[PDB]
């Protein structure tokens, strides 16, 4: 029992980090294969932040000018491309530790682990989710640009995100492997701000299921609801529409739980009209929607 926010092991993406260096500047890079996968950013210098034309930019770029460092060994790059917002430098070696993987664009309300790290060198490791505004809550410094974000399928690491930028809330942006964007985000030093944060609603509902598998039922109340009157009270406390694909995916939880959906959106209902009133649900004051329904069977039944 007990129920803790849980990242994915970060062995097999350890093996794949590396530090680009190009001027003075010094980021991360992810190698797999023969590539070496980083923003492109990398070529700016602190004067160009404020509206640079990467195009005009990488003209004045050759491949001797990227250091590409694994431990203390350097790798020859052979070539650079820009991708949308991440450049691709080919190198002459395939990295070794190549995990099994493979690029996904995540959806909003996903989660997925992220390696925060710095020079190349891991810092640590955290959970995270991609919220409706397209922005994350991470922790990252000057320097972490290039940190990866991934989930695990057994042996298949599927990398979904690559951190850029950090937004005026102290929330964060960055892009897919394809260095596309998350959100209406753009990698210049210019006015930007997150969009309203709105709650992920199927997301404490998984919650509130593992809150009920751990013992933790006191929130559990007589009353049930239908989805359009549930989503009624939604809209007004910012939480995201509930839909029937949702409630097929909690399907699982509230076959174990033998808690029909309806019923549970019927307790969050009080919780959010009510407040908590001074208790806690699975140690927290407030309500997560961070772990996905996924999340919560995996942990749950111990998936490895
Ligand atoms: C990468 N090393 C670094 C990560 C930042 C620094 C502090 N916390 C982080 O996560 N990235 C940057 O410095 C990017 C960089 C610059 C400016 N920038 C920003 O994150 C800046 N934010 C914005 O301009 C905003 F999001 F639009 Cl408000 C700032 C935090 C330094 C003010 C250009 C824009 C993105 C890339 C190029």
């Amino acid at each position: 029992s007990g129920f803790r926010k849980m990242a994915f092991p970060s062995g097999k993406v350890e093996g794949c980090m590396v530090q680009v260096t190009c001027g003075t500047t010094t980021l991360n890079g992810l190698w797999l294969d023969d590539v070496v996968y980083c923003p492109r950013h990398v070529i700016c210098t602190s004067e160009d932040m404020l509206n640079p034309n990467y195009e005009d930019l990488l003209i004045r770029k050759s491949n001797h000018n990227f250091l590409v460092q694994a431990g203390n060994v350097q790798l020859r790059v052979i070539g650079h491309s820009m991708q949308n917002c991440v450049l691709k430098l080919k190198v002459d070696t395939a990295n070794p530790k190549t995990p099994k993987y493979k690029f996904v664009r995540i959806q909003p309300g996903q989660t997925f682990s992220v390696l925060a790290c710095y020079n190349g060198s891991p810092s640590g490791v955290y959970q995270c989710a991609m919220r409706p505004n397209f922005t994350i809550k991470g922790s990252f410094l000057n320097g972490s640009c290039g940190s990866v974000g991934f989930n695990i399928d057994y042996d298949c690491v599927s990398f979904c995100y690559m951190h850029h930028m950090e937004l005026p809330t102290g929330v964060h942006a960055g892009t897919d492997l394809e260095g596309n964007f998350y959100g209406p985000f753009v990698d210049r030093q210019t006015a930007q701000a997150a969009g309203t944060d709105t709650t992920i609603t199927v997301n404490v509902l998984a919650w509130l299921y593992a809150a009920v598998i751990n013992g933790d039922r006191w929130f559990l109340n007589r009353f049930t609801t239908t989805l359009n009157d549930f989503n009624l009270v939604a809209m007004k406390y910012n939480y995201e529409p509930l839909t029937q694909d949702h409630v097929d995916i909690l399907g699982p939880l509230s076959a174990q739980t033998g808690i029909a959906v309806l019923d549970m959106c019927a307790s969050l209902k009080e919780l959010l009209q009510n407040g908590m009133n001074g208790r806690t649900i699975l140690g927290s004051a407030l309500l997560e929607d961070e772990f996905t329904p996924f999340d919560v069977v995996r942990q749950c039944s111990g998936v490895t």
